[PDB]
């Protein structure tokens, strides 16, 4: 039997996917798991002792981004080996494509946190390889489901894109997305295309953005803004075409935004 039901905070959530928990937790019905330093347990009991003693109050590493009371914490795997390994294994119950959990040292992880009077609260993650031969920005992403659909994902791809223009490199999620994944990224990519194209190549865009020309370019053909002349992509677009797809329904601007201003980030 699988783990299909986690109590994290003062959450309780279904699994959405398989996750290797070893098999006396991956037999138990439900885990318990601390909302702060992750740790998971098989029974209530436990689970209430540890949160008299755990004295983790907000995710390990440096924070390095707070903006009103949204946290982001930078956080290496080879120097906060468990508990990205537990961050895996949460991670795991509702990724299907995820493949990696305990070989965790060659990825940084970015932890989102809600925080209050009583600590920082986890909202969702991505991981990053430190080393991506694919050009890869981020490895996975996932959004507690309590907190999706509240544009927290959207704020994960937008940081995700403000370390690739800091590292001034191109990058691009790695495949394959989930149905999820793929709406949240041709949504981000279509707004700031658009926001781009209203206030230009497709060399030009990349290069503003971080995105990928392929990606702009699948993008733009989904907008049909861009023309194929003799095996060359070329940007076709009026500036009234733009903002008819901005004032729609379709691009909400409620969002939360990087502040570039509160974020606190050197390029490895
Ligand atoms: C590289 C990879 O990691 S691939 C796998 C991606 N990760 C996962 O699948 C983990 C499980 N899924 C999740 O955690 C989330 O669904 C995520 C990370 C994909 C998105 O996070 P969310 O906070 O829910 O997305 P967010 O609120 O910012 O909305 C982003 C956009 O995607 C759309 N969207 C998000 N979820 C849905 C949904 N069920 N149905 C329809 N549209 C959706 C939103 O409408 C929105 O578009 P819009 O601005 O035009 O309205
Ligand atoms: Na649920
Ligand atoms: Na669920
Ligand atoms: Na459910
Ligand atoms: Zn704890």
């Amino acid at each position: 039997k699988y783990v299909d039901k986690i109590h994290i905070g003062n959450y309780e959530i279904d699994a959405w996917y398989f996750s290797p928990f070893p098999e006396d937790y991956g037999k138990q019905p439900k885990l318990w798991l601390c909302e702060y330093c992750l740790k998971y347990m098989k029974y209530e009991k436990s689970y209430r002792f540890h949160l008299g003693q755990c004295q983790w109050r907000q995710p390990p590493g440096k924070e390095i981004y707070r903006k009103s009371n949204i946290s982001v914490h930078e956080v290496d795997g080879k120097d906060h080996k468990i508990y990205c390994q537990n961050l895996c294994l949460l991670a795991k119950l509702f990724l299907d494509h995820k493949t990696l959990y305990f070989d965790v040292e060659p990825f940084v992880f970015y932890i989102l946190t809600e925080v209050d009077r009583q600590g920082a609260h986890i909202v969702g993650y991505f991981s990053k390889e430190k080393e991506s031969p694919d050009g890869n920005n981020v490895s996975c992403i996932m959004i507690l489901p309590p907190y999706q659909r509240r544009g927290y994902g959207r704020f994960l791809i937008a940081f995700s894109y403000e370390l690739s223009k800091l590292e001034s490199t191109v990058g691009s999620p790695e495949k394959p997305l989930s149905d999820l994944g793929k709406l949240s990224y041709r949504s981000y990519w279509s707004s700031v295309l658009l926001e781009n194209l209203r206030d230009l190549s497709i060399k030009d865009l990349s290069q503003m953005t971080s995105i990928t020309q392929n990606d702009i370019i699948s993008t733009l053909q989904s907008l049909n803004m861009v023309k194929y002349w003799k095996g060359q992509h070329v940007i076709c677009v009026t500036p009234k075409l733009v903002e008819e797809h901005l004032k729609s329904a379709q691009y909400k601007k409620p969002p939360i935004t990087v502040d570039s201003v509160c974020l606190k980030w050197a390029p490895p």
